[PDB]
């Protein structure tokens, strides 16, 4: 379209010569300072020029031209290096300095890399495709932390560290239950702590100071209550419009790291005990029956601040959802449960967008590396999938993933021990939707359901057998022996499912009981709102957002064609058949949403950014949503409420 | 009234003090059952092993001498409760004080006791809370400069004012070195901010973080200079009306301001705004070399903004117009005359606008305060005491050369800090009542002479004990090279002789020959707690008003004296605390009781700077005019300017604040 037209132009102004664009890149010169500030590292620009003719040649360039009008524009504001505010590098270039940055010495590597990449196979995370193959780069999107300690010195100790850490373009999620609440004794100066709400208007105006990175993208910290503490009622009003400056803080996220026995209170309509975490030290630092016990002596220990009945906070927690799409709904004991890091100590909390369940502790900062696959591209003409490609791509990403752990510059080093440690990584899709259309499958559709499980299912053997063999080749990691999967305990058995037949589970696990594995955890679905819309796909996992993205679709537009002929239920002409494939996320059933994401769940080490989208949220339909979710094993619930 | 008040507390609290000590000990938490003591082992076992002596040396009766309102304030806040119930009588608390500075000295510590019951003077707050317990943060002010331009400097700077305010300590802060709003950043590859998102986080961590039990908001002055780039923004920070962001309302202000800026203004000469990255060391400068520095930075072409002096003027006045801030420092002047200056440059005072001392990124200073309550010292005779005076300070300068060695310092810059300077502040309470006492009116040269002598005293005083601190334990860690080391004390520096009502060389001899103990020694300090305590009017201040329903001590005992004096209360009240208006009350007595409002704030300053002459810190002067404008305020701050003040405004009052 136009899109043709703006990328004809980036050619007409930039080099096309690979090692000559890099070249340019590190030799670069600040021209107000006089300082030589390369915007990449000389070591890949070493690299790079020792294999120029091989790299240079490896490039098509005409891939460039893949990109449709809005994917193109976002690529150019924000991932392509500037000399002097003009854009130096094309996309491919972009994409062969990430590949090189991730691989080093390794070419054969890199260009399995680039073209993966520039096929658009799959896709890595932003702050890698931002900073690989340039100097002390950070190239992870998540971070997690427990709160330090319930004093003055960690809650600045604490604060520094989310400042670090969103200086260096990351996100956070902040586990804040273990502070001491409105009201309780300080022994060190005999006064009366006022809780979270001022405490957390500092974190909230830290935030809005530290920008991620430098392209004025603001800093994301996502707050994770456990709802017995007792400053939960004010909690819940932290996101909202109206009230008064000190009882707000508007720039932060909201979470709820939600215990069994909670929702069982609501559903029997019995009383809640509301606690301070001082009075009632430990509570999260156990889940389930051990959660249970603790909680309920401590009640019968009279160690209660507040007793409300449990559907009180409950419509607080729904008000709060209403008014401001939040808080975030977490299981706290599906999280632990089924968890492959339960070995280390209880979870406290989730990341940023909801889909990182590690381990954290005063010296432990949990870090995830990200990449999501374009599960479009592997549908054929056949409309049948082409899933040996994908478990063979997801190979590559865990190989990718793996490498980046070891070549990261972490912003604070308790992130460092955490990911040397465990080794996590966080493997995540887009194209999901499309994936549906492409076969012709309505979403809904049972076709659908069996596609869902199937995709995850190869996901997770093929990241499995990866990991396996890094194992092989490396040794498994650090804190392996003794978790669930060093006991032949895989992800869906801990849900209780059974695997269809298409891969050979049993001899992967023969694999990994005489290998084990690199990595404590390997899928996460992550919302994929930059790089989804870079690929020209629909986000993640969530259905189809609309018809229209001034363009309409290009799946309908194609099969519109083929036929010869925003919602578009209301329009006659186009066939029922096509109606079914092309209905948006406001016109399908929630509660399918719900099953399907449990379905893929159980191949899902992890935990996915499930938003759920209803069009007149009401305390009727959020009620049966949130139980349903929570019953069917969820581990995240909900992400964001979406609405119109 | 005030007797029955008293009479209460004694029938509800323990006679014997050694018991009310040991019931603070022994304290259990009700709802704990955690023994938490509220004294300290060793203070409990000190009055124990000298329990005799102590408890027979209280002389309860002295608990009577508080008004009424004085005695509410120490039951409010100074004296210890076990549940909610006052446990400590004044005097327990006075002694206790006493015994948690000197311990096992118990010659000191009963000479500190009858002089504090006595009401000769009193310390500071923070000493009468915490003297004599187990967490004992004795100091009340702190300095810090921002400890680099860095997201790790910026947030290990707000770290320490988190604990510092959280110990009940107040804080002056340095923030121009952090770079502005619209520069790089070259390690994220973008722009900055600026300061208001910066001080935003300052602002509420002051909400946050508390100052002991009593409830009260934390306490940072943060001090910019005015070359800034920020500077415009900086000044509408505190302002009723403006979005939320750009906004710090919980925050104090003052301005640190080089002569170069005052003399543009008054030449209406153009001012250059910079950033300090661009910009480097501007504020490790001061007087011509800052002169030097600043000018070849413009030549160079290092300016992100050229204004009008005048414009950037006309914006502090009006912000001092609605808030009454920022603080007015002259930087030059509090460098040019600080025996701290072998140091380095001086960057910002505190809280208060009276403390001058160096801060650096391994430096975060601090000060003692004590006060002399200079009513005490006049005669039967209407002569003033000045040997008196003397003998008092010199133990008062002993008790805060203690305090600095027990004290527990929230960061241990501070404690590097205070060990190798060692400055004290001694200030005032009572200089409105001690020209009432020798019948002077404040603007009369009665009075000035007096103001004087007063400060000369007490100087003469300080070093004298210093001295023979030094003497007995060697000088300060830092003193070598110090202008008190060559011969130079506080008022050679502003070229200023002595009257001969002291022996300047017998005491510049004993120094010569053993040094000084302590590199500061005088501060007087706003004294709003203490000064109602005592019953005496606020600090170096005129006398505020006639009334406070208690109509003023001295006029009452000057009226009924002369048979001059019920209704006039009432005809007092209705003149805004003014007596120049009532038809019996002779013109003697109005020229005495005129208040802060009918007396010429010129002659206030033109006090100060003679004062001035003999503090070797600077002194918290606020500045009331009725009825604001921008010459009247134009011409006060010249003024104080030019005549050398260090602190050149405090707050400005008026009639509507
Ligand atoms: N001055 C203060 N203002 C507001 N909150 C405070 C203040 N001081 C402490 N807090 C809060 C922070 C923590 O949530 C809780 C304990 O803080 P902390 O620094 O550990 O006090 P502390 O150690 O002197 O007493 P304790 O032994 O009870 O913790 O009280
Ligand atoms: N992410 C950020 N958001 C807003 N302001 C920032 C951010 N990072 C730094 N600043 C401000 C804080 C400091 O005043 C100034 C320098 O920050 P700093 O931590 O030293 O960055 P830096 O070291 O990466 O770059 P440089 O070498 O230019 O100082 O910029
Ligand atoms: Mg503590
Ligand atoms: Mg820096």
């Amino acid at each position: 379209l136009a899109a043709r037209i703006a990328v004809s132009n980036l050619h007409k102004e930039t080099k096309k010569v690979f090692s000559d664009v890099m070249e340019d890149l590190y030799n670069y010169i600040n021209p107000h300072n006089g300082k030589h500030s390369p915007m990449v590292a000389k070591s890949t620009l070493d690299i790079v020029l020792a294999n120029k003719d091989r790299l240079n040649s490896a490039i098509i360039y005409d891939r460039d031209f893949s990109y449709n009008y809005f994917g193109f524009k976002t690529l150019e504001r924000s991932y392509l290096l500037k000399i002097n505010g003009k854009v130096a590098e094309r996309p491919q270039h972009m994409l062969m300095r990430v590949s090189v940055g991730i691989h080093k010495e390794d070419i054969d590597a890199a260009i399995e890399t680039y073209n993966l990449l520039s096929e658009r196979w799959f896709t890595h995370a932003s702050p890698t495709l931002f900073n690989a193959g340039t100097n002390r780069p950070q190239l992870s999107s998540c971070f997690l932390l427990s709160m330090k300690d319930d004093s003055i010195e960690g809650i600045y100790d604490t604060l520094k560290q989310c400042a670090l850490i969103s200086k260096s373009a990351g996100g956070i999620g902040v586990a804040v239950s273990c502070i001491r609440a409105t009201g309780s004794y300080i022994a060190g100066t005999n006064g009366n702590s006022n809780g979270l709400v001022p405490m957390l208007r500092v974190y909230n105006n830290t935030a809005r100071y530290v920008d991620q990175g430098g392209n004025k993208r603001p800093g994301a910290f996502a707050i994770y209550l456990e709802p017995w503490h007792l400053d939960i009622f004010e909690f819940l009003d932290l996101k909202k419009n109206t009230g008064k400056e000190e009882q707000r803080a508007r720039d932060l996220f909201f979470a709820l790291w939600i215990p069994d026995l909670f929702m069982k209170r609501v559903e029997t309509n019995q009383d809640w005990s509301l606690m301070c975490p001082n009075e009632c030290p430990g509570l999260d630092e156990v889940w389930g029956e051990e959660f249970e016990k603790l909680y309920a002596s401590y009640e019968k220990q009279g160690r209660v601040r507040k007793v409300v009945k449990a559907q009180q906070l409950w419509y607080a927690i729904i008000e709060s959802q209403t008014e401001t799409g939040t808080p975030y709904m977490l299981y706290k004991d599906s999280c632990n449960r089924k968890s492959n890091q339960q070995n280390l100590g209880t979870i406290k909390c989730s990341n940023l967008c909801t889909e990182i369940v590690e381990y954290t502790s005063k010296d432990e900062v949990a870090v995830c590396n990200l990449a999501s696959l374009a599960l479009n591209m592997y549908v054929t003409s056949e409309h049948t999938y082409d899933f040996k490609k994908l478990a063979e791509v997801t190979k590559v990403v865990v190989r990718n993933l793996n490498k980046i752990i070891d070549i990261n510059y972490y912003p604070v080093p308790e992130a460092c021990l955490s990911n040397k440690r465990h080794r996590p990584i966080g493997i995540g899709v887009q194209g999901l939707a499309d994936a549906f259309i492409l076969m012709r499958y309505p979403f809904e559709s049972a076709e659908a359901q069996l596609l869902n499980k199937q995709i995850f299912e190869t996901i997770y053997y093929g990241a499995l057998e990866a990991s396996c063999d890094l194992a092989k080749e490396q040794g498994p990691y650090e804190t392996y022996e003794g978790s669930p999967v060093s006991k032949g305990i895989l992800q869906y058995d801990m849900w209780n499912v059974t695997p269809t037949d298409l891969w050979d589970w049993k001899v992967l696990k023969e694999k990994i009981a005489k290998y084990g594995i690199r990595n404590s955890l390997l899928i996460a679905p992550m919302p994929t709102a930059s790089t989804a819309q870079i690929l020209g796909n629909n986000e993640s996992i969530e259905p189809y957002t609309s018809n229209i993205y001034q363009i309409v679709n290009p799946h309908l537009l194609k099969d519109l064609t083929e036929r010869g002929l925003g919602s578009i239920q209301s329009i006659p002409e186009i066939p029922d058949d096509l109606k079914q494939l092309y209905k948006t996320v406001w016109e399908i059933s929630q509660k399918t949403v719900l099953k399907m994401a449990a379905e893929r769940g159980a191949f899902i080490d992890q935990s996915q950014s499930l938003n759920i989208h209803i069009a007149e949220p009401n305390y009727g339909k959020l009620t049966s949503m949130h139980f349903y979710g929570w019953k069917q094993g969820l581990k995240t619930g909900m992400y964001y409420l979406r609405t119109r």
